[PDB]
């Protein structure tokens, strides 16, 4: 059934996931010197190359290759259309390794046809609470706490093949080239997500989302009016005025983050963060990068009263490209990313992070059932979702968890 995936260090299937109490490494120990010096081989018509993903022109020429080929719906309506202003973003923070960005280009014309790429990221992966007084019953708390150290290790994106070189088994080639790219530095784990079922995820949730301008949503038929409002002379009209937003924001103090926030900031989402058994931990450098406000890319405001901060939110953009439609090209989205509520319910403070959407010409703001996101869904208006997101380790077991003990966002 899955004659690449059945090769790998993963879980194989569920009931191998639910034999699963500690967190630890799958595959035996090996040393950067076991790996293999040259490039995984690679078809005579076909090349390796590194693209420089902070010089513009190579961030261009990948930007097309997603634009064109990344993910899209099954009934080919929407592609995603990530920026290139996002993408050195996504794949340049603090530390990157240029190594870990690996694409194939037909070697005549240099045609670009495929990308993956990974990044570092500093992760809280040891054996999850629920696991740990499993293992304190038995006895056994020293081997659930082996690994309870932060863990630097890849995380995994953007993964794309052309669509004329689809089913030709080059996604394993390009998966292997950059797990040994990987394994060079001397990283054996990563972390990935998608919406398809692979061998095995220890997590999984549902997509939400918030509709902000439900009258582009309909015309694309991102949404549909939902049955109950034909009984009204106005279904639209009615539908407008659901999901109507305030114009301004409500919280007091709210204002963009600035340089100067960044110690607090960390503070409050680190504390915040510590509390779900899988997560990040972020620098200065890595919380500057990750949440100081980027245009069209990361909004980020904090709530500062009587100098002291005490809140804050972050959102960024991904806009799709809207494939059949006559009145819009683009689907302009809202990502909820991190966020840390001292001072206000986690809902007042999420309202404002759809206002600001709002008013800045989002569309639609999405998010997955991570974090406390479900603790805000039903007062703010957000709806589930056909999709869900899956989260998978490579080359490490780990006990199935929910998806409100996962921390980490993924681009
Ligand atoms: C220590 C360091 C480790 C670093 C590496 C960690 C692992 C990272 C793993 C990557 C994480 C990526 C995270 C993201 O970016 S998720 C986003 C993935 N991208 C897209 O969906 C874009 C649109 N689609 C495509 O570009 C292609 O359809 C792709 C490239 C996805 C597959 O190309 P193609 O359709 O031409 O197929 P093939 O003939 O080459 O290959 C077929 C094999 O590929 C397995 N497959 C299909 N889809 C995925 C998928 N999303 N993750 C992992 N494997 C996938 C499939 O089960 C089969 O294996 P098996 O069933 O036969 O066994
Ligand atoms: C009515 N629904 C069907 C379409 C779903 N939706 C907008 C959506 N959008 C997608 N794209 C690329 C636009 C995402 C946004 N916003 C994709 S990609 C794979 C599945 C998928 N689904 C949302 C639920
Ligand atoms: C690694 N990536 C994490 C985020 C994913 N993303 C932005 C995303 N994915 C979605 N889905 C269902 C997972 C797609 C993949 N892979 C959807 S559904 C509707 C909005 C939406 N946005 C795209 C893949
Ligand atoms: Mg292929």
């Amino acid at each position: 059934a899955h004659a690449f995936w059945s090769t790998q260090p993963v879980p194989q299937t569920e009931d191998e996931t639910e034999k699963i109490v500690f967190a630890g490494p799958m595959d035996e120990p090996k040393t950067v010197a076991d790996i293999p010096e040259e490039p995984y081989p690679i078809a005579s018509t076909f090349e390796w190359w590194t693209p420089n993903m902070e010089a513009a022109d190579d961030i261009h020429a990948i930007y097309e290759l997603l634009r064109d080929n990344y993910v899209e719906d099954d009934d080919s309506m929407f592609r995603f259309n990530y920026s290139e202003e996002f993408l050195q973003w996504a794949l340049c923070p603090p530390n990157y390794i240029p190594d870990w960005h690996v694409a194939v280009r037909r070697k005549a014309d240099k045609k670009l046809l495929a990308f993956i790429a990974g990044v570092p990221v500093t992760l809280r992966m040891g054996t999850p609470k629920y696991m740990k007084v499993k293992a304190q019953e038995k006895g056994e708390g020293e081997e659930a706490a082996k690994y309870d150290e932060p863990r630097h290790i890849c995380e995994i994106n953007f993964l794309c093949v052309h669509k004329q070189l689809r089913e030709k088994r080059l996604a394993p080639i390009l998966i292997k080239e950059a797990t040994r790219r990987v394994n060079r530095t001397n990283v054996w784990q990563a972390v990935y997500t998608a919406g398809v079922l692979l061998p095995t995820p220890y997590a999984s949730g549902q997509y939400f989302h918030r509709s902000l301008n439900p009258e582009k949503l309909v015309e694309i038929r991102f949404s549909g009016i939902p049955a109950q409002y034909q009984k009204f002379q106005n279904p639209m009209a009615m539908l407008k005025r659901n999901y109507q937003l305030p114009s301004a924001p409500k919280n007091s103090g709210l204002r963009e983050m600035k340089p100067s926030d960044v110690p607090q900031v960390r503070r409050i989402l680190m504390n915040y963060l510590d509390s779900f058994d899988v997560g990040p931990v972020f620098s200065d450098a890595e919380i500057s990068h990750y949440l100081l406000p980027r245009d069209g890319v990361v909004f980020t405001y904090v709530v500062e009263n009587d100098k002291k901060v005490t809140d804050f939110f972050s959102f960024y953009r991904i806009p799709s490209t809207v494939i059949g439609n006559s009145n819009y090209n683009l689907l302009n989205a809202a990502y909820v990313h991190y966020y840390a509520a001292t001072s206000i319910p986690l809902h007042q403070l999420i309202l404002d992070l759809l206002i600001v959407a709002h008013s800045r010409g989002f569309d639609v703001c999405n998010m997955v059932e991570i974090l406390d996101n479900r603790s805000f869904v039903e007062q703010l208006k957000f709806g589930a979702g056909d999709g869900h997101l899956r989260y998978y380790f490579y080359n490490w077991a780990y006990p199935k968890i929910k998806p409100s003990q996962v921390a980490l966002v993924m681009l």
